[PDB]
DNA sequence: TCGAGTAAGCAGTCCGCG
DNA sequence: GCGGACTGCTTAC
C-alpha cells in the first residue's frame, strides 16, 4: 500500500513523523530536514522557480531549520521578502508525500478516553490537579475495546471492584444497562491505588500510543488534568511520556477576555469532539454537556443518579463506573452519526496539514494552495502584517412586512465559490483597475463596458483571462466533491421521504429491512419491494435513510464551509493571500448579481403576465429571491386543480421550464457585460411554498429582513410526504428562545400557514391558560454569559449590567460560601428566569449553568417566585404579535356584532 | 469564546422627549 | 412609552 503520515512535527532540527509504511505498520523517524526557501533574483540568472507574478527566484538551501527561520529575521532586517513555506513541517509533507495520499483508516490510533475525578470542594482544576483520579475509561478503535481503569482505594473513600453482570442488568434489575454491544469489548481493571493505576496507564499509551485523541472536553479538562497529575506525583519527565516524542508544551490560548492553558502533546493530534461538533454540527445549543448533545442527537436518557456527583463514587461506585463506560460510549456513538473524525482526516490528508489543523482554514488552505503551487515550480510569497480594516458585504432586500400566499424561492449554488471561478479572482489573476459607476448603473446595465480584455467585478477590479486563478482552481476540485456528496444526501432525503409515504399502509407480515444504498434513489424494483413491508422493517429503513442523509449532510455541508471560508480567507488579516480588493470584488459582483437578476425576473414575469411596474420578487438576501406566485396561480384559477401536489407539480413544472431559463439568459447577459471568464451563476429553484389547497391557511408572512417563514411542499426536488415549515430568524429558530416556546411559537406558525387565523386563535388560547404547568427548565431563556466579573461590584450590579449577567449575580449571591454549589463558568451558557416583585433573591431575575437543574438549595424558592406574567410576555406574546401583526392576522379574537345574539 | 467573512435582527440599559 | 446610542447576543447569508 502507499505510505501516508500519522502526525508530523518540528522538533529544533529535526523533523518527528509517525506514519503507516508500505506494509501497513506504525513506524516512527526522526528526518534532519533541509527545507528550502527563496529570494527573488535577476533575470539574467537561469532558474526554475518563479514567484506567483512570474518574477524569477532563486532557492536557498539551509542546512538545517534554524539557520531557515534565522535567514526570514535577517531579511526582515534588512528589508526583503523572505519567499517560500516558512512552516518546515508543511514542506516536509509536500516533499514526503508527492502524491494523493490514499490513507487506511483501518490503521490509525484513534483514541477515546474519560476520567473521573471525585472533589470535595468544588471544580477540580486541571492546572492544580490536587484529586486523585479514580476512573479512566480509554477506548482504542484498533483494538475495538473500551480498557478501563479503576481506582479502588483513594483518600475519598475505598470501594469494592466493578460488576460488569450488573453493569449489563436493566435499571429495572438494579443494574446500569451498558449497552448488551459493548458488554464484550470491556477489558477491566481494578487497582489498590493511585500511582499504580497511573503507571499502569502510561505503560499502555506507550503501547497503544494514540494518533488521533479525541473525546469531550478532552482538550480543556482530562488531557491537562492527566498530565498536572502525573507530573504532581512523579516529575515532570513521567508526564511527558503521554507524548511519543517526549516533548510537550503548555499553551496559553486566549480571546477577548482572559485565558486558559492546554497542554500540546507533541506527536499526538487532539481534536477534541466538542469543539468538532461546535465547528461541523451547524447547531448552535442550550447546553454543551454531554448528557445535553447525546440526548438530542441519540434520544437517550440522562444517565440519572442520585445525589452530587463529588459523592457518587462513595454511595455508588458501581453506577460511577458505569457511566464514565457510558460517557465514552456516547461520543463514539455521536461520531458514527455525524462522523466529523472522517471529515477531518479526509480534510487534513487532502490539505497535507496535521489533522488538528483542520479547524483552522486559513492553514487547511495556505496547505492546499502551497501544494498545487509548489507542483509548477511557483514560490508562494511570505506573510505579511495588515492592520483589520472593515469591508462591505452583501444586500438584502427590505421586504413589505406581510402574508404571501403562493412563494417559490431560487438562490445561486455556491454563490461566492462561484463568483470566485466566474471572474477568475485569485491573488495572480489581478490584471489592473476601471473606473467605477456607481452600482445602481450596472444593476440597470446603463454604465459603460468595464473592459473588452479583461474579467470584471462592479468593485472596479480587472482579472486575466488567458489562465485560471490558482484560487479559482483549488475552490473548484473541493467544490466538486462537495457537489458528489450533496447528491447523495438529498438522494436519502427523497428516499427517506419514499418510506414516510409508504409507512401510511404498512403491511402485516414479518420481514426485514432491504438491503440497499440509500445515497441513490430507490430503483422501481425497491419501492415495489418497499410497498409491501411491514412497519418495523420500514421504520428500521427510515432510521437507515436518515443516517446516511446525516452522513451525506456533514460531507457536503463542511466542504461548503471549507470554500466558503476560502473567501473568508480573503479578508482576515493573518491569510497569506490576504487582499481587500479580491474580498470586495466578490461581495460587490454578489451585490450586483442579486440585484441584476431582481430586475430580470420582474421584467420576465410582468411580460407573461402583461403587466408594467408589478414586483414579483418580494425579497432576496445575498444570493437569493423569493417571487410572489399568486398571479401564475389565479392564471389558471385555484378550482383547476386536483389536490395540493397538482399545483405544486405545476409550479414546480413553471419553475424548471419557464423560469430557470430566462434567469440564465438573465445571467449569460450579465456574464457578458462584466466580460467573465465563465459563466457560473445557477440560480435554481429552492422552494415551492403555498396553503393546503382549500384550506384558510396564509401560506408564508415576512416581518423584516432575515425574518420569515414559508408552508413548504418541495425543497430542491425532495418532494415531502408531510409539508414542511422553513422558518428563517424567527425565534423559534433562536437558541436563547425557552424550549417550550419555541414549540408553542413553531404551532403558532404552523396553525398560520396551514389552517388560518380561527386555528391560531383557538391554540393561542390554550397555550396562555395552561402554560404555568410547565416544567421550569422548558421556559427559560438561554444566553452566553461574557463579562461577569466586569460588570460585579461588591455582588451586585454595575452600570449598563445586562440582563442574564444581572441573574448570575443573583445566583451568585443566593449560593454565597457554598463550595459545592455548581459555579456559572464565564463564556458559557446559562438559563435564565424573571422573579416576581418581592422575591427573596432581591433582584428581577436569576441565572444558573445551562443543561442543569438549579441546586436544591435554592430550586424551591426559584420555583415559588417565577415570574410566569413576564415569561409569557417577553418569550411568547411579544415575538407572536410580531408573526400576527406582519401576517395582519389577530391571535385573539376580536368583537363582532354577532356576539349579540 | 483559538479556529474564514458581513448584514442585520431583537433584548436590554440609559436617558432624552417640554 | 418609544426611540436613539450603545452593548450583548444570535442568526441569515
Ligand atoms: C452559510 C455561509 C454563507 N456565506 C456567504 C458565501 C456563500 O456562497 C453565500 C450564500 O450563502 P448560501 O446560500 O447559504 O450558500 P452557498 O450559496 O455557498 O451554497 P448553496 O446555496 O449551494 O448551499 O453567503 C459565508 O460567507 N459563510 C457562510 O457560512
Ligand atoms: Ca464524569
Ligand atoms: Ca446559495
Ligand atoms: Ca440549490
Ligand atoms: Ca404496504
Ligand atoms: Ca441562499
Ligand atoms: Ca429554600
Ligand atoms: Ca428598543
Amino acid at each position: 500500500m502507499k505510505e501516508f503520515y500519522l502526525t508530523v512535527e518540528q522538533i529544533g532540527d529535526s523533523i518527528f513523523e509517525r506514519y503507516i509504511d508500505s506494509n501497513g505498520r506504525e513506524r516512527t523517524r526522526e528526518v534532519e530536514y533541509k527545507p528550502s526557501l527563496f529570494a527573488h533574483c535577476p533575470e539574467s540568472q537561469a532558474t526554475k522557480y518563479f514567484d506567483i507574478y512570474g518574477k524569477p527566484c532563486t532557492r536557498k538551501l539551509f542546512a538545517n531549520m534554524r539557520d531557515a527561520s534565522q535567514w526570514i529575521k535577517r531579511m526582515e532586517d534588512i528589508g526583503l521578502e523572505a519567499l517560500g513555506m516558512d512552516d518546515f513541517k508543511l514542506a516536509y509533507l509536500s516533499d514526503t508525500y508527492n502524491y494523493e495520499i490514499k490513507y487506511d483508516h483501518t490503521k490509525i490510533r484513534v483514541a477515546n478516553f474519560d476520567i473521573e475525578v471525585t472533589s470535595p470542594d468544588g471544580f477540580p482544576e486541571p492546572s492544580q490537579a490536587k484529586h486523585p483520579i479514580d476512573a479512566i475509561t480509554h477506548y482504542d478503535s484498533i483494538d475495538d475495546r473500551f480498557y478501563v481503569f479503576d481506582l479502588l482505594n483513594s483518600p475519598y473513600g475505598n470501594v469494592e471492584e466493578w460488576s460488569i453482570e450488573i453493569a449489563a442488568k436493566l435499571q429495572e434489575q438494579g443494574g446500569d444497562e451498558v449497552p448488551s454491544e459493548i458488554i464484550d469489548k470491556i477489558i477491566y481493571m481494578p487497582f489498590d491505588n493511585e500511582k499504580e493505576l497511573l503507571m499502569e496507564y502510561l505503560n499502555f499509551w506507550q503501547q497503544k500510543t494514540p494518533v488521533i485523541l479525541t473525546g469531550w472536553n478532552v482538550e480543556s479538562f482530562a488531557i491537562p488534568y492527566v498530565y498536572n497529575r502525573i507530573k504532581n506525583i512523579f516529575g515532570e519527565s513521567t508526564a511527558k511520556r503521554l507524548s511519543p516524542h517526549r516533548k510537550t508544551r503548555v499553551k496559553v490560548i486566549e480571546n477577548m477576555y482572559g485565558s486558559r492553558e492546554i497542554i500540546t502533546l507533541f506527536g499526538i493530534s487532539v481534536l477534541d469532539y466538542i469543539d468538532l461538533y461546535k465547528k461541523f454540527s451547524f447547531t448552535n445549543q442550550p447546553s454543551y454537556s454531554l448528557d445535553y448533545i447525546s440526548e438530542f442527537e441519540l434520544n437517550v436518557g440522562k444517565l440519572k443518579y442520585d445525589g452530587p456527583i463529588s459523592k457518587l463514587r462513595e454511595s455508588n461506585h458501581q453506577r460511577y463506573i458505569s457511566y464514565n463506560i457510558i460517557a465514552v460510549y456516547r461520543v463514539l456513538q455521536i461520531d458514527a452519526k455525524r462522523q466529523f473524525i472522517n471529515l477531518s482526516l479526509d480534510m487534513g490528508y487532502y490539505a497535507k496539514i496535521q489533522i488538528q489543523s483542520v479547524f483552522s482554514p486559513i492553514k487547511t488552505w495556505d496547505a492546499i494552495i502551497f501544494n498545487s503551487l509548489k507542483e509548477q515550480n511557483k514560490v508562494i510569497p511570505q506573510g505579511r502584517s495588515h492592520p483589520v480594516q472593515p469591508y462591505p458585504g452583501a444586500f438584502v432586500k427590505e421586504p413589505i412586512p406581510n402574508r404571501y400566499k403562493y412563494v417559490m424561492s431560487f438562490d445561486l449554488t455556491s454563490a461566492y465559490p462561484s463568483i470566485i471561478r466566474q471572474v477568475n479572482i485569485s491573488p495572480e489573476t489581478i490584471a489592473g483597475t476601471f473606473k467605477v459607476a456607481p452600482l445602481h448603473d450596472y444593476i440597470n446595465a446603463v454604465a459603460e463596458r468595464p473592459s473588452d480584455v479583461y474579467s470584471c467585478s462592479p468593485n472596479g477590479m480587472m482579472y486575466y483571462k488567458d489562465r485560471d486563478g490558482v484560487v479559482p482552481t483549488e475552490i473548484t476540485k473541493v467544490f466538486n466533491q462537495r457537489k458528489e456528496h450533496k447528491g447523495y444526501m438529498l438522494a436519502a432525503q427523497r428516499n427517506g421521504e419514499i418510506i414516510k409515504e409508504a409507512l401510511h399502509n404498512p403491511n402485516l407480515s414479518v420481514d426485514e429491512p432491504l438491503d440497499v444504498d440509500y445515497r441513490f434513489d430507490f430503483s422501481d424494483e425497491i419501492k415495489e419491494k418497499i410497498k409491501k413491508l411491514s412497519a418495523k422493517s420500514l421504520n428500521e429503513m427510515l432510521f437507515r435513510a436518515q443516517r446516511t442523509e446525516v452522513a451525506g449532510m456533514t460531507a457536503q455541508i463542511n466542504r461548503k464551509l471549507l470554500i466558503n471560508s476560502l473567501y473568508g480567507a480573503l479578508g482576515n488579516v493573518w491569510f497569506r493571500y490576504y487582499d481587500l480588493r479580491n474580498a470586495t470584488a466578490i461581495t460587490t459582483f454578489g451585490q450586483m448579481a442579486l440585484q441584476w437578476i431582481e430586475r430580470k425576473v420582474n421584467e420576465y414575469l410582468n411580460e407573461v403576465c402583461g403587466t408594467e411596474g408589478e414586483a414579483f420578487v418580494l425579497y432576496g438576501d445575498t444570493d437569493s429571491i423569493y417571487v410572489s406566485a399568486d398571479k401564475i396561480i389565479d392564471k389558471v384559477g385555484e378550482s383547476k386543480f386536483r389536490d395540493t401536489n397538482h399545483w405544486v407539480d405545476f409550479l414546480d413544472k413553471f419553475a424548471r421550464e419557464r423560469m430557470e431559463p430566462a434567469i440564465d439568459r438573465g445571467f449569460r447577459e450579465m456574464c457578458e457585460y462584466m466580460n467573465n471568464k465563465q459563466h457560473l451563476m445557477f440560480m435554481d429553484r429552492e422552494a415551492i411554498a403555498g396553503p393546503p389547497l382549500g384550506s384558510k391557511g396564509i401560506g408564508g408572512f415576512w416581518t423584516g429582513k432575515k425574518r420569515y417563514a414559508l408552508n413548504v411542499w418541495d425543497m430542491e426536488g425532495t418532494r415531502y410526504a408531510e409539508p414542511k415549515l422553513k422558518i428563517m430568524g424567527l425565534e423559534t429558530q433562536k437558541s436563547s428562545t425557552p424550549k417550550a416556546v419555541q414549540k408553542a411559537l413553531k404551532e403558532c406558525i404552523r396553525r398560520m400557514l396551514q389552517e388560518g387565523e380561527e386555528s391560531l386563535q383557538e391554540y393561542f388560547k390554550e397555550f396562555e391558560k395552561e402554560f404555568r404547568q410547565l416544567n421550569y427548565i422548558s421556559i427559560a431563556s438561554v444566553s452566553s454569559a461574557n463579562n461577569i466579573a466586569k460588570y460585579d461590584v461588591g455582588g451586585f450590579p454595575g452600570p449598563k449590567c445586562p440582563f442574564h449577567i444581572r441573574g448570575i449575580l443573583t445566583y451568585n449571591r443566593a449560593i454565597k460560601g457554598n463550595i459545592d454549589a455548581p459555579q456559572v463558568v464565564e463564556g458559557e451558557k446559562v438559563y435564565v428566569l424573571p422573579l416576581r416583585e418581592g422575591n427573596p433573591f432581591g433582584d428581577k431575575c436569576i441565572a444558573w449553568p445551562s443543561g442543569t437543574e438549579i441546586t436544591d438549595l435554592i430550586k424551591d424558592d426559584v420555583l415559588h417566585w417565577m415570574d410566569y406574567t413576564v415569561l409569557l410576555e417577553k418569550t411568547f406574546i411579544k415575538p407572536l404579535e410580531g408573526f400576527t401583526s406582519a401576517a395582519k392576522l389577530d391571535y385573539e379574537k376580536k368583537a363582532s356584532l354577532f356576539d349579540m345574539f
